[PDB]
């Protein structure tokens, strides 16, 4: 006899792994640019002027990871 | 006799892995640019004047990976 | 007779990884650029003049990792 | 015999004066404001969430004031 | 014989008294407010949350102010 | 014989008494208030919460002020 049982009987109840509310409010803000001459080659990656407001929220949570094997 | 029964009998209730309202207001802003010359060759990536708001939310939940193997 | 039971009977409750509000208020701000004769060659990566603000979240949370063989 | 003969043989030239170009430029702006029981009795003057930009510019110009009598 | 012969003859030119160019540029801006319970009773003059720009230029021009008189 | 010749034969030029350009360039901000219960009574002049920028130029130009009486 080979016999595989694997359960998981389980619980993540009641708020357990939230986030709030998210709440992004820019101010405004102001830029001014002059730029000339300028000359760009190969894979210039490039940002002169900039007034960057980045909210990234990839996390919070309950994550979970697992593997089984059995092997002859 | 060969007999395999990986159960995964689980809850997950009440706001477990929730997110709030999720507001995104950006309070206007000013931006002014000149360029008189300028030139790109190869693979450039520009950007010259700007003013920018990202909200980027992927995340939250409960991500659950599982795997299971029974081998001769 | 060959038997394998893993169990997790496990219980992840009231608010125990949980995260507050997000809040991002960026209060306006000023920038100002004047570029001539500039020239970028290769593989450059460049940010001239900036006022940046990065809110990034990829965390909080009850991350589990578990692994489980039988071999012969 | 009475004469009376006040002149005024004045010359105003050539950018004496003047003023520049006048720019207003506001780069937006964020409010939020939140009252529950206030009470104002007589004269009260009040003002409670403000983000005011003011541009006066009451001068310039060429005002000339005179006045002549002769009297007996 | 009375006689009465004020001149002023006078030369005012070439940028003499002049202003340049007049700029306001507010960079944005962030304000919040909560009030309760308040009350204000006579002449009382308030401002509670402000963010404020005041810009005032009452000068240049060529203003001119004369008076004569002649009396028995 | 009585008589009355004040001349001002007077000269006033190139950029004698000029200002440059006035450039008012406020960077953003922020401003956070709370009040529960306050209470004024008479005259009070009150400014809890502020950021405040002021550019006040009352100089420059040509303001010129003359008189002249003869009297018996």
């Amino acid at each position: 006899q080979i016999v595989y049982k694997p359960v998981d009987l389980s619980k993540v109840t009641s708020k357990a792994g939230s986030l709030g509310n998210i709440h992004h409010k820019p101010g405004g803000g102001q830029v001014e640019v002059k730029s000339e001459k300028l000359d760009f080659k190969d894979r210039v990656q490039s940002k002169i002027g900039s007034l960057d407001n980045i909210t990234h929220v990839p996390g919070g949570g309950n994550k979970k990871i697992e593997t089984h094997k059995l092997t002859f």
